[PDB]
This record gives C-alpha cells, sequence and structure tokens, in this order.
C-alpha cells in the first residue's frame, strides 16, 4: 500500500514473524502504568551526609551543625620526672568540622617546664560517641594546632604564683590527645591549679 | 468506549478503526515538546536554609558563611558586692554555626577573685541581628564553654598590675550572655584594664 | 497489506522509507546499549562547596579540610622597632575559616604597642595562593579574635613574661597585620614569643 511499517527504529521494534509493534523500556528508571501509560520512576535524591533531607528539602544535618556529649575520663601530665593523673569531667561539642573539648578547672601536682597532657578518649566517652570521633582531621599528624597562653597557678601548699604557660595540640594517637605544655618558666611548687581550657581542632570526616 | 489492535503492545495502540497510531505518556511525568520528542518533565527541588540557590546553581547561601553586625550595649560586672556597667561597642561576626562578640578593650572597676560578666543583647543590637540571634546552641544550659586565660590590669591608680584570669562562658539567659571570671588571686585595688576579648560559640538554629 | 494510516508524536512514520521511529529529547531522555529507552542521568548544576560527592550531592572535602602550610617572613614594627624573622607555619582552612599555626619564635625588642606583619605574598605553598588568605571582612580594620598572649622579655638573662594583647587587625595585599599591645613592657633587647594560632573568616567570591 501506501501506508503501513516497514521498519521500526529502536527504542521502538517491529517483530518481523507476529508483526507485533513494542517498545524497549529501561525498567530501572521507567514504568508502565495500570492506564497502559509510560511514566518515569520517581527516585529520591542521593544525598551525602551532611548534606541530607532536612524538611523534605535538601538541606543541612542538624546533627553536623551541632552535637553534643561528654567525656568523664582521665587526663594524665607527663615530664621531666613527672607523671600524674586527675579525672575530669568535660563536655564535648562537634559543631560543624570541628569538635570542642571543654575542660573544667582541676587540680595537678608538679610540672616541668616542658611537658605532655594526655587526654585519654579510648575510655570516657558517652556512647553512641566513639573513640574515634575525636580523631583530628589531620589524623596522627604532629602539628603546633590551636595554640594559646594559659595561666597555671603553682605552689607548695601557699598563695599559687601564676605562670603563663603556652599550649597546643600536638598529636593524636590511637585515642588518646596529646597536648604540648611548655614555656614561661618554673618555679619550685608541688601542686598546680590547671584553668578550664578548652581545646577545639578540625574533627576527622568521611 | 473504543477499541485497539492487539498488535501494538502498550504504551503504544493501534485505533483499529481509525488506525491512528499513538502513544499513552503519564503527563504528570512526561510532556511533549514543541519539536514534537518525547522528554522528562523538570523538576524543581527544594531548598532549605542554609543550602540555597547560588545564581541557579544548587550551593551554600552566601548569609550563613559570613554575616556582620555590631552590638551597642552594657556590659556589666558582679561579683559579691561590687557591680558595675560600661557601655560597650563590638563587632558581631556570624560565620557558619558560629557567633564571634568581638569585645573591645574597656575600662571597668573593681573585681572580685569571682565574678559574672554579662552582655544585655536586649538591647543595643543592630538590625537584621534580634536578640534571639544571640542564643547558642545548648540554649541557657550552664556550661564551661571556650575558656580562655584573660590578663586584666589592676590598678589604684598608679601604673597597673597585670593579673591572669581565667574566663568562659557561662549561661545564656533570656537574651543575657553570663561570662564567668575568676581564678588568678587579686591584689587591691579600684580600677581595671580589660583588654579586647572575642567570645565564641555555636549559635542556635531551629 | 496492514495498514497504519498516521503515527501520532512522538512516533513518526516517515511516508516514503516506511520507517517508524520516535522522537526523544536527547536532553532528558537516551538509549540504552540493549536498545531500551531510558532517563538520561545528568548531574545538577552545583556550587561549591557543595559537590558531587561521588555519584551524589554532599559536600566538598576540601572546604571541611584543606592543609597547606607558610614559609615565609614575620616583620615587627612598633614605635621606630622594626625587625623581621623567618617561620615555619602550617595553614588549616577548616570550613568558612583558616587557621594560621605559628611556631614559637625568638625576635627583639617590641614597643608597647606594635604590629606584626605575615607577608602571604610569599612562602604559600601549594594549593595555596595570596588570594586564599583575604578574611571575609577583606581589608577592613577591625579587632578580630583578640587573645590574651605571653611573651619573654628579656636581655639576655632570665626572661620575663608579660601578658599582651594580641588581635587580627588588617588584612592588606596579601599582608596580614596583627596588633599586639598592652600589658605595659620593661628593658629588653628579646622577645621570646609563643607559638600562636591565628583564626579568622576566609573570603569567598
Amino acid at each position: 500500500e501506501q501506508s503501513y511499517v516497514a521498519s521500526a527504529v529502536t527504542p521502538l521494534r517491529l517483530n518481523s514473524s507476529t508483526k507485533v509493534l513494542d517498545m524497549l523500556i529501561d525498567s530501572s528508571t521507567l514504568e508502565i502504568n495500570s492506564s497502559g501509560q509510560l511514566t518515569v520512576r520517581s527516585t529520591s535524591p542521593n544525598l551525602r551526609y551532611p548534606i541530607a533531607d532536612v524538611s523534605g528539602g535538601i538541606g543541612m544535618s542538624p546533627n553536623y551543625r551541632f552535637r553534643q556529649s561528654m567525656w568523664i575520663g582521665i587526663v594524665s601530665y607527663s615530664g621531666s620526672g613527672l607523671n600524674w593523673r586527675v579525672q575530669v569531667n568535660s563536655d564535648i561539642f562537634i559543631v560543624d568540622d570541628y569538635i570542642h573539648i571543654c575542660l573544667p578547672a582541676f587540680d595537678g601536682f608538679s610540672i616541668a617546664d616542658g611537658g605532655d597532657l594526655s587526654l585519654n578518649f579510648v575510655t570516657g566517652l558517652l556512647p553512641p560517641l566513639l573513640t574515634g570521633d575525636t580523631e583530628p582531621a589531620f589524623h596522627n599528624d604532629v602539628v603546633t594546632y590551636g595554640a594559646q597562653t594559659v595561666a597555671i597557678g603553682l605552689s607548695s601548699g601557699g598563695a599559687p604564683q601564676y605562670m603563663s604557660k603556652n599550649l597546643w595540640v600536638e598529636q593524636w594517637q590511637d585515642g588518646v590527645l596529646r597536648l604540648r605544655v611548655e614555656g614561661g618558666g618554673s618555679i619550685t611548687h608541688s601542686n598546680s591549679k590547671w584553668p578550664a581550657m578548652t581545646v577545639s581542632y578540625p574533627r576527622s570526616f568521611t
């Protein structure tokens, strides 16, 4: 005649024997209605935390924006001829890509001109928080991060003498955060009055 | 209503009478071009702050990343007997989920070994900012956040003597931010030289 | 022998060849290797820091954390006193903040009030550039990130630590100026500066 179908270009296909005309569709992205209509299979957007589904729209995960917990653990000082430890109760605040360990004021013993203050995160963290969550973005690299000046009260029983010492995040290894404390010179003493200190550093992600 | 030849499998359908061949399409998901082409319906994704439209593309609202304003208000000290206030002009910087109150150096009066420094945000905040914008993510919980060592000059008219005192964000209550100032020992004085100080803490979002 | 008069779009029957095909918008649809019509997977128009994190929409890890270092000159100037020291500091860009982790160093005399300038014109290692150190407040004079720092002043003997006030004052043409003042002073010729971390919101454009 002057009107019929000889060939059929994909996705269309005409079976040469039965002459049935059908269409090839990718079932993972398309489907056919109960009404026999061709439709697109609705799929939800693929989001990577911190990007998330907030109130139906695409937003920022509130967990990422603010998370709180606390650590009830052992803080230990180590220096030339010295080694002691104190139990401390500190709040933990994870805001964006930063972790903040809010240490309270505490009493310690003698300190050398240079020493290390170690926070043991292997134990003490309130679930669902874990040791791994305290890892810095720079992992276990030795750095001089967040250096700050801190005034510690040194005494031998009498009125304390406040020495200004330099403190910074030095390294995190196997769940133990090591802080370097040094400088300011030293006087003979047996006790120390440490001020409340907030230690912050970029937290490791993904 | 009508009848179609079994030869065209849905979504295709051959009208047995008119012998017109057409296709069934779910209009809510598919449409036909001006060029007669089958196309997918363009969907508009819902974005939730901080995720916003950045020049047609999907990005992070510049408002969330950085905002600047200022507070011209009253800073008041209170410490067992001693009580006084000073007017201060400070810049406010909201960067990501943090608020930064950049207090300038100011002169105050006597201070006790332990006391509170209150910033009154119910008044003095410059638009667009509102008192509510200063609420911490931990809203009114008593904490020991952002503890730091600060050197204050104490004097009685003569050359000042600088005492190292411990300062931290203690609590935010009904628009008033209370900072704890203590430790470091005291000396007899009538005036105090406070250094410029930046108070930072995670800002509330909902 | 099998009449088929007319094919409604997107279908189209060529009256000459009698070939039946379909019109599809290639920007939204495509045809499989298996000859199946499928939805064309395209990525949306994303703006940094929002990136295409392995298949989906995520936050670029580059925005969350980026490290580098500066090997440059730190120079002090105040009431006629001028001097410089070479310093090696780590630089950490986390979110919208830049952190210059300065190490402890030795300097010379300092006045009651002076400026400490970090020259970012040179010394920045990849992927950093001078422009990357610009604050969000550009070259506005501010009193940002004020903190108390203890510097050791000496004349050769045991140092005396004076508590001085320090803050980010201004960034200009690649040079970050820090104000150092207050706390009084004493006669000295040398200074022991402690390690200091300078942080401020980084510019984005």
